[PDB]
């Protein structure tokens, strides 16, 4: 279905949970502003060939519009529109200074090289400037495109801004060598660990001890196994990636696994485990359960089998609707997708923090402060489940839509 339409009925179905006017909400259903360009280049053979871009700028009441260039041979308009209206809300729900946009290039990254990625990189600055800057829009790395095409475009974006303002600002993600922040890399598993502990101190168990199963085993899944299995106690007894997956009640180590995994290309086979199937190992007697892989992975099918009493959504939407409405009844607390992973988006306002200011922090500094605003942030969804009697995916939709339409308020650009 068309990616912009399900943005626009997903807010619509938050807009009944709470008051909010007609205008405001029309004014929320449409960006703010759209640019499509023309992006040419010169390839390696020497001719050249026009690539089209897109930015999205979908509402910037409460600052700067934040969100990554994607580069897929699939992209379209309305998938950039939908990322950059989800990226709003995003950044409005860990209470960002930031409004919500999205960029992206149809391009087949696969079949250029890595000059001819760069003369992309730079092309596609040199086309959208007028739009971007570090207090009007700031872009970041996304699919298909990496620390590297942001170290790329950071550079042209100085060189056309003739080194007037602070340049590092302009996007993030990129370098640590030019602007970039330290906890990049681990951003998204210590904001969902902060919100798993956040969520069982709500439920009042002790966590130490406790069964964790993760789906996945990437930046977010590994890091979500180490961290968990690191300073809270918490026991890992599963993992899983693509291939298969693996379960032992004994115990795992995050490190002897990613170890194997790495010397023979998956964690199947594992020592000392017998090979448990995805589908098998989301259903499984565990205490906290973070699917980090993969969307739709549990659905209407499988959500009356689960058994945890915690889901944490590391992943981009790894539970359906339905599925949210039978796990819900059944007393088990759900993570909303885009609260779970918020510590991505709060690391880049950091680092945008850090190039803005010409100060820059450390590891631990950035982890202290991630821990602030993953625990308030959890907390307002919360305690708006808690108070509305509504699912943690609603609660969030109307914390974060509340926040844009009270800013929208305040800036007078609606008055009701
Ligand atoms: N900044 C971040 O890290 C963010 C992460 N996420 C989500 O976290 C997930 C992890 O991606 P990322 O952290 O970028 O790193 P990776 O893309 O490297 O992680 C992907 C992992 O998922 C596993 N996987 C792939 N397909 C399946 C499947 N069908 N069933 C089970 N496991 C599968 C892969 O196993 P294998 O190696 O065998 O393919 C791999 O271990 C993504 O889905 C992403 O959307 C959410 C927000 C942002």
């Amino acid at each position: 279905i068309d990616p912009f339409e399900m943005a626009v009925k997903q807010l619509e179905r938050a807009a009944q949970y709470m008051d909010i006017s007609e205008e405001a909400l029309e004014w929320l259903k449409k960006p703010m502003r759209i640019v499509e360009v023309s992006v040419p280049i010169e390839m390696d053979d020497g001719s050249v060939k026009v690539f089209t871009g897109f930015r999205v700028q979908h509402n910037w009441a409460r600052g700067p519009t934040k969100g990554g260039i994607r580069w897929h041979p699939a992209e379209t308009l309305s998938t950039v529109k939908a990322l950059a209206t989800f990226m709003t809300w995003k950044v409005a729900v860990v209470d960002l200074p930031y409004g919500g946009g999205k960029g992206g290039i149809i391009v087949n990254p696969k079949e250029l090289s890595e000059r001819e990625q760069e003369r992309l990189a730079r092309a596609y600055i040199r086309a959208v400037y007028d739009v971007i800057g570090p207090w009007t829009d700031i872009p970041a790395p996304d699919v298909y495109t990496n620390p590297k095409i942001m170290g790329w475009m950071m550079d042209e974006y100085e060189t056309i801004m003739r080194r007037k303002g602070p340049a590092f600002g302009v996007i993030t993600g990129k370098p640590l060598s030019i602007g970039g922040s330290l906890g990049r890399g681990t951003a998204t598993a210590q904001g969902a660990i902060f919100t798993i502990r956040e969520a069982a101190k709500a439920l009042g168990i002790d966590l130490k001890g406790k069964k964790i199963a993760v789906q996945g085993y990437g930046n977010a899944g590994y890091y979500t196994a180490k961290l968990a299995k690191e300073q809270l106690g918490m026991t890992v007894v599963a993992v899983s990636d693509s291939r298969g997956g693996i379960y032992n009640p004994d115990g795992l180590d995050p490190d002897e696994v990613l170890k194997w995994k790495r010397e023979h290309g998956s964690v199947k086979d594992f020592p000392g485990a017998t090979n448990i199937t995805n589908e098998e190992l989301l259903e499984l007697e565990v205490d906290v359960l973070a699917p980090a892989a993969i969307e739709e992975v549990i659905t209407e099918k499988n959500a009356d089998n689960i058994k945890a009493k915690i889901v944490a959504e590391v992943a981009n939407g790894p539970v359906t609707p339905e599925a949210d409405d039978i796990l819900r009844e059944k007393g088990i607390l759900q993570i909303p997708d885009f609260l779970c992973n918020a510590g991505g988006v709060t690391v880049s306002y950091f680092e945008w923090v850090q190039n803005i200011n010409g100060y820059y922090w450390t590891e631990e500094e950035v982890r202290e402060k991630l821990d602030k605003k993953m625990t308030k942030a959890f907390w307002e969804v919360y305690n708006t489940h808690k108070d509305k009697n509504i699912h943690m995916r609603d609660a969030a939709y109307v914390v974060a839509v509340s926040r844009v339409y009270q800013a929208m308020k305040d800036r007078g650009w609606v008055k009701k």
